């Protein structure tokens, strides 16, 4: 099975091509993770996936999506990850982390607590920042504050510090969150970036925050560990061919700047779109990026059945298959997949105290 | 659905009728549990089952099955359970524990490390104890040492101390392991008990160790928390009707002695048997015990599909359905079952960070 072939990137070898993508849990308190996360993550690692990427972890308090988001904006926050990292490694999975800044989509309620921008008089909320003072709209009506150059320098440094902390906590894989309408994506998109300085207008200027952040992170992140990013390569906003062309150009600049793998996603930059959700719908888009930027890729949003995952790999659309919601339903999804695909000794996807009995 | 109706026994209410029976993990070191157990158990609790019974936990070092078995023979061993108990409760499951003594089946290898009695010159092994100096045979050839009266008094006290420790660690449900050919079962069975003192010969004498241990435990275990036992009610050894009759009589004496629920199992006392393994095969036996001893029951060994579990409850064969191996395969089996049985808001079997996304 292609799904169960190992994958080596830099000095890291994943035992199979199943990646668990970042999935916010909304269970942290002032950014500090706890036993929710410990058990959740260690349990997923034991389920057999080759790579487990920890949820969007904010580089700064105001860059959380919600009051429940994880953070890594101080050394104490970073140290809270150490036992989790160690548990993931003990289970034979590779520990990764997505470092993030929610930009104009920050200061929101948890998804089961309204999913909308927090009210102005709620003591939990905070001012959001973005490239331009323009609201997302819909359920996220807050107008963010337009960043100064000093704010840009500060946020870049926060990404550097977060990467250094992730390194020192023992993570073996990092993902910069430049997708999903959050800060990085919003610098790239003309919908959200109306700046007239060096950080807006032209393709080079809109790319600048992302490329400078990647370069700054690269200074502290080890050369021998995968340096990756998530990026929304189209919006489904009626501008897809032009947007894809630019996104692929940016992916070439990421590759030239040391990016080892790109997690290909959708922008979610604005609400007025028509995303064609369906099984493996991102496969052709991911394949195009892979081919035209000559960069390894992963993607998600509908690959969570064993045959879809296998087919995407065999067609060289993806290098890793990210499987999200199926792992919330069943932490041992990799074992399920091994069985489905007829892998020999499928139960030994799991550790001995499970595998022995499930042969 | 019957499977998702709550159950109240003494002061404890289970959110549904799914019980996770004790399942040895073979991951402890000198009886001390660790992060293997913490994550395993907390993950199962979050999966939705109403009751989670911790694996056979030895009351004394020599009562472990293997060098990997959990123990509770000192206060330090007990204190290791405290954070696990707290995690199980945080997830809304009821924490139980099975306290045990392996008798002649002790000093064995882990099941994936030979499953047989440990060699005499292996520094890990130890002398086994039993009612009589008679080996199990087959892969367990060691002849145990015949217990003295003082040994009987000491082991009973070890069960008392274990129960007191379980209570003080915060467990809300206890199960005495009088099944599976281990020490208690072996006192009951004429195959293994050839004693000619007060603890062998007649039905009363063979029952005595079990009834005295139950009574001693009852002195320290709170009246308001379920006091349960597991007991093999037949062997499939050609003596089933006579054995079942005696087992049911003993179950009546357990009930009279304060037992709140009986986990009905098979004896496994000797190897030369013909157990008719199959789906729900224990249902009729459990039902007979339930009816003739007028005692709530659970059972296992083939109820691990949602329809089998539901059918057993609706037929009043069982009060709780114990589902073991299916939970090793999928820690979220209760969610799977809720979906299968068409329970409303089935995803909310799981906590919000999963449930919200799986609606
Ligand atoms: C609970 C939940 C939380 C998520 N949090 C993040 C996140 O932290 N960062 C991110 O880039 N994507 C996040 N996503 C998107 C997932 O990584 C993934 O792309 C999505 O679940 C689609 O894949 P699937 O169809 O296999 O579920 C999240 C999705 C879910 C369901
Ligand atoms: C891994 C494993 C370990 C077990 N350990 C114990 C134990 O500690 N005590 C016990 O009474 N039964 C033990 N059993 C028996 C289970 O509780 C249960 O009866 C058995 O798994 C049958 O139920 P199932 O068909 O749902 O798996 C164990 C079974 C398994 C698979
Ligand atoms: O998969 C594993 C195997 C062993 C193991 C052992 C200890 C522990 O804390 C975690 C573990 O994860
Ligand atoms: O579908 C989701 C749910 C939460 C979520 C949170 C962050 C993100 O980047 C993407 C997300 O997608
Ligand atoms: O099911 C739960 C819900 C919340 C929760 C919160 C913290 C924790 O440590 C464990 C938990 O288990
Ligand atoms: O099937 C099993 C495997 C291990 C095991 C261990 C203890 C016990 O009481 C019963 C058991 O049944």
């Amino acid at each position: 099975s292609a799904l169960f072939e190992p994958y080596t990137l830099k000095d890291v070898t994943l035992r199979n091509r199943i990646a668990i993508p970042p999935m916010c849990q909304y269970m942290a308190e002032d950014g500090m993770i706890n036993d929710w996360h410990h058990v959740h993550l260690a349990g997923l690692a034991r389920g057999g996936a080759g790579l487990l990427v920890v949820e969007a972890t904010a580089v700064a308090p105001e860059g959380r999506i919600t009051p429940g988001c994880a953070g890594i904006w101080s050394d104490a926050h970073a140290q809270a990850f150490v036992p989790v990292v160690q548990a993931i490694k003990a289970a034979g999975s590779v520990p990764g982390i997505q470092i993030a800044h929610a930009g104009r989509k920050a200061s929101a309620n948890r998804p089961w607590e309204g999913d909308d921008h927090i009210a102005a008089d709620d003591t939990r909320g905070w001012e959001t920042i973005a490239p331009s003072a323009i609201a997302f709209g819909a359920h996220l009506p807050k107008v963010p504050r337009e960043m100064t150059l000093d704010d840009i320098a500060r946020v870049k440094q926060d990404f550097v510090d977060a990467a250094r902390r992730a390194r020192d906590a023992g993570f073996e894989w990092i993902e910069l969150h430049f997708a999903h309408g959050f800060l990085g994506q919003s610098f790239f998109s003309e919908h959200s970036n109306k700046r007239t300085d060096a950080y807006g207008g032209s393709f080079d200027n809109r790319s600048r925050f992302l490329l400078e952040t990647l370069a700054a992170v690269r200074e502290v992140w080890p050369e021998n560990l995968p340096l990756t990013a998530r990026f929304g390569v189209l919006e489904y906003d009626g501008r897809d061919e032009q947007t894809l062309e630019e996104s692929i150009e940016l992916a070439r600049r990421f590759k030239a700047g040391g990016l080892d793998l790109l997690s290909v996603s959708v922008g979610f930059t604005i609400p007025d779109t028509n995303i064609p959700w369906g099984p493996a719908f991102m496969g052709p888009i991911a394949e195009r990026v892979r081919r035209e930027a000559k960069l390894p890729v992963t993607s998600a949003w509908g690959f969570g059945t064993p045959q879809l995952a296998e087919a995407a790999l065999q067609a060289n659309q993806l290098d890793l298959v990210s499987v999200g919601r199926a792992h919330l339903a069943d932490p041992h999804w990799a074992y399920f997949a091994a069985k489905e695909l007829g892998v020999e000794k499928a139960s030994w996807t799991l550790p001995a105290p499970y595998a022995h009995w499930l042969e």
